[PDB]
């Protein structure tokens, strides 16, 4: 619906140009919609970018539910791909939240979130370890995301042979 | 002497309030100096914040040129005291380079230059995971570096526990 579409013209152009650089203005310009259409979903512009990153967590949060019982390596390649397939998402989140001042907060909330469903995934079968690896794995990606998807943008099959070979070499 | 004294000065009120909201002016008050003295010896704050950049990148090519004989473990450990130390570096670093548009690519020539020197070190005693372990090993040692000295800033000892125990289930 129209929040959907508010959503998604946000996305695209805080991706483009930035947070502090999008206005209320230029969104509901490009989506043809009018400033009340715009208040009536979100109360601030505030609200709107907290949503977006809200959202794309409640699909990490699915994404270890729905996939508990996979191998390590498995819910990794998952995880990649939905980060992958977020990748405008990501880089709102990094350019945008972590290098805030006013939202840098949200930045280490969601990241310390994932760390806690990824430790209690591993906790099965590496307890004594499971500490460990998730500071090494969460390392891991960050770095193969930060490095083929914002530096550069490398394709996924490109990303899933490095993530792969570094879990195996782990594990 | 005088450009030492600039380039401390330069430091502290970045590490403090950032690049863009420092101006020579600020920084030519704090250390009791004239403007003339500091374009003597840098033609800009462009400059400046980049010659902070080299000379901590150069203490990090002096690492690896004096423990190429070291274990892993050991070059890593040393890795970790030297960002630790420079720790404010570290934060401009993130804050003020990876986060602007304009100094972006510095960052990343930096960790690339990093990122190949370790490669050449590791490709010593295991050539075919050399690619793979550079990847996972800053990967992680960022990743400790974001939240034990970033988000919150913990002692050194704290974090050293945490890499000796990855980098011993790694090797
Ligand atoms: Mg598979
Ligand atoms: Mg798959
Ligand atoms: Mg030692
Ligand atoms: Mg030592």
């Amino acid at each position: 619906g129209t929040k959907e579409r508010i959503l998604e013209v946000s996305k695209e152009l805080f991706f483009e140009k930035g947070y502090q650089g999008t206005s209320v203005e230029e969104i509901v310009k490009r989506a043809n919609l009018s400033k009340g259409a715009f208040y009536f979903h979100f109360k601030s512009k505030e609200e709107l970018i907290t949503e977006i990153i809200e959202r794309t967590h409640k699909k990490i949060i699915s994404l270890f539910e729905e996939n508990k019982e996979k191998t390590p390596e498995e819910l990794l390649e998952m995880f990649l791909e939905v980060l992958y397939r977020e990748k405008k998402v990501v880089y709102i989140f990094l350019f945008d939240l972590l290098c805030s001042e006013k939202f840098r907060n949200i930045y280490f909330e969601k990241i310390e979130d994932a760390k806690r469903r990824f430790e209690k995934f591993l906790e099965k079968h590496f307890p004594s370890k499971a500490e460990i690896l998730s500071e090494i794995i969460l390392g891991f990606l960050r770095q193969l995301i930060l490095h083929y998807v914002i530096k550069e943008e490398r394709e996924l099959p490109f990303l899933k042979e490095k993530l792969r070979e570094g879990l195996k070499l782990i594990f």
